Parts: structure tokens; C-alpha cells; sequence
């Protein structure tokens, strides 16, 4: 690189939310109304690459080889003039990203890209961020990001403003290591929908949101209780009626809508069948039809094959739940 140029690149893992966010208490800062619990996935990751360099007249974004439009390009501008304060400097840097994740087959990549980014950043500028700082950096730019700066359990406590909203790691005594998520990708529209959009008005309008406020902490207690016993039926049965519920409040919004189609419901059937069949696993689903079924490594593949009776092998997708948190690569 060049004398006064300034370059970092990170590696950081996707991550699914066992306990889900849904909705903000501050859509600017992106504070959520409830903490979060989620666990890092092994096989789906971002990777980017920052350089700083003070010939640079505004930033850009390449994603995949590709620039990125006039507004992709502008957002990311104004979440570098958060680095740029953090930091103290006014260099715009060149972005080069690279999504390891399913963005097509539905699956979010926002989390990982903006812990990638945030940690790009810090090691760039060499701004020596906390971890704590790192998520709280992180989750300016998507609330989620905020934990995928670690790896396992982890989870978001919500505060009160921007010092005190950000997530931490959990130990689990290597209990993620034995645990494993399978995706089932889901036929859906292909029409925009938006995650921050459809949270906002439920959160704002449904006559069911009250219902989710008074009973999350309770679950995520609950959740936090069965992973210090690596209890998996525990764990599993609450997040999975937590995640039922975070989509029920969708229900009661003005006016109501869904993410879920026939065929995650076709899905979630078959989850209860293995159940049933001494196959231990619970599902969730986030912004759209997708189905991700909590497993046990050691049924990953049975499970995996009662899946295969129904769906096409390309929609049905295992993951490893990764122990490290985010990482700093060439
Ligand atoms: O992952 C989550 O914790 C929740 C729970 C269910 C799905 N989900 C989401 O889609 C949250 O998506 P985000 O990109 O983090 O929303 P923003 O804070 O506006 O950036």
C-alpha cells in the first residue's frame, strides 16, 4: 500500500436471532425496545476491505466487483462520517466487499456487513475500539450487526442511547459447538420488502405489540437459563413460540401483513414431525418466508433428510455455529 495510506480487512459471520428484535426505540441511533439473542453462523460471512487514503475525494463502494448506486452510495457515505468523527479525520476510503452469504436465496446480509465494515474501520485507523465499541459501532449501521461482532451466543442488551445499546458475547462452555442451523430457502416473491420498515409499523400501529413487549424478557430469560444448562428441548421450545409471537404482532398491525407463506408453514410441519420422531429441533423465521430449523449437530443430517423428502436439495442449506467472533484477514 502507499506511505500515508491507511487499510484494514475483516471477516465477520452472519447471525440468527434465537430471540428476536422487533422494533426500535430510537430509529436514528437504532435502539431496540427488547434485548436479542442470537448465535453466529460458521458457513455465511462478509469480508471487507477499507482503504484510507487522503487523496480520496468521497468514499465508494464496490460490492462483489460491482459499484453500488447513487443511494446505496450516499448511506454509506453518511455511516463513514460516523468513522471519520470516531476517528477524528475527514479521509473518504474505498470499500471493497465481498458477500459469502445467500443474499439471493433470501438470507440478510446486513449483519455481517456492517460488523466487517466497523471492524474494517478499527483496524484501519487502528482506532483500538473495544469490543463493546466495536458493536456499538457496528449497530449505527444495522441493528443486527451488532452482534455478529461475536461469535456463539451472543446477545444485544438494549439501553437507553447510544453509550449503553450494544451486545456482548455469551460462554457457553463450547455448547455452540454442537449445535447447528439448517435453512430452508422458501419460494417468495421477489418484490422489495423491508425488515426496518415492516418492525417500524408494527411496532408504531399493532394491537398485538403490547402483547410481545410483556413477554420477551421472560423468554429471553428463560433462553439464558437453558443455554447455562445447554438445555436444548428448553431452548428450543421458547424461542421457537418467541419467534411466533414476534410474527403474530405483524398480525395486528394497521392495517396487517405477514412474512410467512404456505410453504414455511408446510416447513414448520415438518419440524413437529421430527419432533415427533425423536428428532429434537425448533424453527424461527425473520423478515420473510424462510424457515431456520435449531438442530443438534448430531441430527443435522437425519433432520436434513426429512427435509429432503419434500424439498429440492439446492433449498436446503446447514450451517455450523462458529466459536470466534470477528476476524482480521488479508
Ligand atoms: O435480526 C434480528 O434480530 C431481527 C429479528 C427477526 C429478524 N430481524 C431483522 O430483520 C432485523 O433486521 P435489521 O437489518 O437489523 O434491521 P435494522 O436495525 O433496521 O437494520
Amino acid at each position: 500500500t502507499g506511505s500515508m495510506v491507511k487499510s484494514g480487512k475483516a471477516r465477520a459471520h452472519t447471525n440468527i436471532a434465537l430471540i428476536k428484535y422487533w422494533g426500535k426505540a430510537d430509529e436514528t441511533y437504532i435502539i431496540p425496545m427488547n434485548n436479542s439473542l442470537s448465535v453466529t453462523l460458521d458457513r455465511f460471512y462478509t469480508e471487507t476491505k477499507v482503504t484510507f487514503d487522503p487523496d480520496f475525494t468521497e468514499d465508494c463502494l464496490i460490492l462483489n466487483g460491482n459499484e453500488v448506486n447513487a443511494k446505496e452510495k450516499e448511506k454509506i457515505q453518511n455511516y463513514m462520517n460516523i468513522v471519520r468523527d470516531l476517528a477524528g479525520n475527514r479521509l473518504h476510503a474505498r470499500i471493497e466487499s465481498e458477500n459469502y452469504v445467500p443474499t439471493a436465496a433470501g438470507l440478510a446480509s446486513s449483519a455481517s456487513a456492517y460488523a466487517a465494515l466497523a471492524a474494517a474501520c478499527n483496524e484501519a485507523l487502528s482506532l483500538n475500539l473495544s469490543d463493546t465499541d466495536l458493536s456499538r459501532l457496528a449497530r449505527r449501521g444495522s441493528g443486527s450487526a451488532s452482534r455478529s461482532i461475536f461469535g456463539g451466543f451472543a446477545e444485544w442488551e438494549k439501553g437507553h442511547d447510544d453509550l449503553t445499546s450494544y451486545a456482548h458475547g455469551i460462554n457457553s462452555n463450547g455448547w455452540e459447538k454442537d449445535l447447528s442451523m439448517i435453512f430452508v430457502v422458501i419460494n417468495n416473491q421477489s418484490k422489495k420488502v423491508s425488515s426496518r420498515s415492516g418492525m417500524s409499523l408494527t411496532r408504531d400501529t399493532s394491537r398485538f405489540y403490547q402483547y410481545w413487549l410483556d413477554h420477551v424478557d421472560e423468554d429471553l430469560n428463560e433462553a439464558k437459563e437453558a443455554v447455562k444448562n445447554q438445555d436444548f428441548q428448553r431452548l428450543g421450545e421458547v424461542i421457537e413460540a418467541n419467534g411466533l409471537r414476534m410474527h403474530a404482532t405483524n398480525l395486528g398491525a394497521q392495517p396487517p401483513f405477514t412474512y410467512l407463506v404456505q410453504e414455511s408453514y408446510d416447513a414448520m410441519a415438518i419440524v413437529e414431525q421430527c419432533r415427533k420422531a425423536n428428532l429434537p429441533c425448533y424453527f424461527t423465521m425473520a423478515a420473510g418466508p424462510n424457515v431456520k430449523v435449531l438442530v443438534e449437530k448430531k441430527n443435522k443430517q437425519a433432520v436434513m433428510e426429512q427435509f429432503l423428502k419434500v424439498f429440492d436439495e439446492s433449498k436446503i442449506i446447514a450451517s455450523d455455529i462458529i466459536s470466534s467472533g470477528v476476524e482480521i484477514i488479508k
